[PDB]
């Protein structure tokens, strides 16, 4: 029944081409946040959604098919739950001091240098990250872990990236 | 002469803290576009401006110093001229058949496969790319070429990276 209700909701979200475009994704993400007053956000903008589509578009059709959209949606749900749980002052945002505990609850255990870099690149002047920034960040972080893993065949902790693959991975994202 | 003019322009834009923030950049670019009606754009938004700054921020200050801003600004001017010239139909946007001409004038040679990915990420449903996306795409592309080159100084066409280095290189919105 859980499977059946979700299949139906994808069909309603994707429309006749049975894929979710960046614009489509934007409108449903914004409808979601409207329902959660505990999530502070300046909204999901079109370019952030284009990035999320690209990074999750493994079959390169330009849009999210059922399995791609399922994977992303279920990640957003789990990370939404985490954002709420680690926003302990109820600011609606993930502060610098909340961020490590949240990334780690999402299964991404980094280090001091890498957290600093994330806040520098993703958080605002006050070191705070709102909900669309946190989602955009994790979608990419998850993807980059998955891409390193796909490339690390022999399990050695070191990958070898050619220019073409570099370009593909960084630009279609 | 023109050298002291630009040094003073930087000083004026950077203001009190002597560096250019994502916000200051957003404000000067948006005022730039408003004085070229031939340059179609939905505007330079915070995500795009925070993301240009991040890729240009070589010294991890979170803001653009003189040399960083200069490199960025001079590229933007060069690319703006290319955009106007390669928009041969005067649609005010760079269409899929105009894009390879433009990128070649900018010094970039890419295979069809990578154009198709770039078009899907940065252009609309008709294949037409607006000015802020064009600039955002070129800034990223040049930055990725430079990051790769620095780690491949013998020109093998391949770099070798551990997970820490990989997140540092790729975690750019
Ligand atoms: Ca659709
Ligand atoms: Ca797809
Ligand atoms: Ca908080
Ligand atoms: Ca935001
Ligand atoms: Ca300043
Ligand atoms: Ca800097
Ligand atoms: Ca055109
Ligand atoms: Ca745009």
């Amino acid at each position: 029944e859980e499977v059946r209700q979700f299949r139906r909701l994808f069909a309603q979200l994707a429309g006749d081409d049975m894929e979710v475009s960046a614009t489509e994704l934007m409108n449903i993400l914004n409808k979601v946040v409207t329902r959660h007053p505990d999530l502070k956000t300046d909204g999901f903008g079109i370019d952030t959604c284009r990035s999320m589509v690209a990074v999750m578009d493994s079959d390169t059709t330009g849009k999210l098919g059922f399995e791609e959209f399922k994977y992303l949606w279920n990640n957003i749900k789990k990370w939404q739950a985490i954002y709420k749980q680690f926003d302990v002052d109820r600011s609606g945002t993930i502060g610098s001091s909340e961020l490590p505990g949240a990334f780690e609850a999402a299964g991404f255990h980094l280090n001091e240098h890498l957290y600093s870099m994330i806040i520098r690149r993703y958080s605002d002047e006050g070191g705070n990250m709102d909900f669309d920034n946190f989602i955009s960040c994790l979608v990419r972080l998850d993807a980059m872990f998955r891409a390193f893993k796909s490339l690390d065949k022999d399990g050695t902790g070191q990958i070898q990236v050619n220019i073409q693959e570099w370009l593909q991975l960084t630009m279609y994202s």
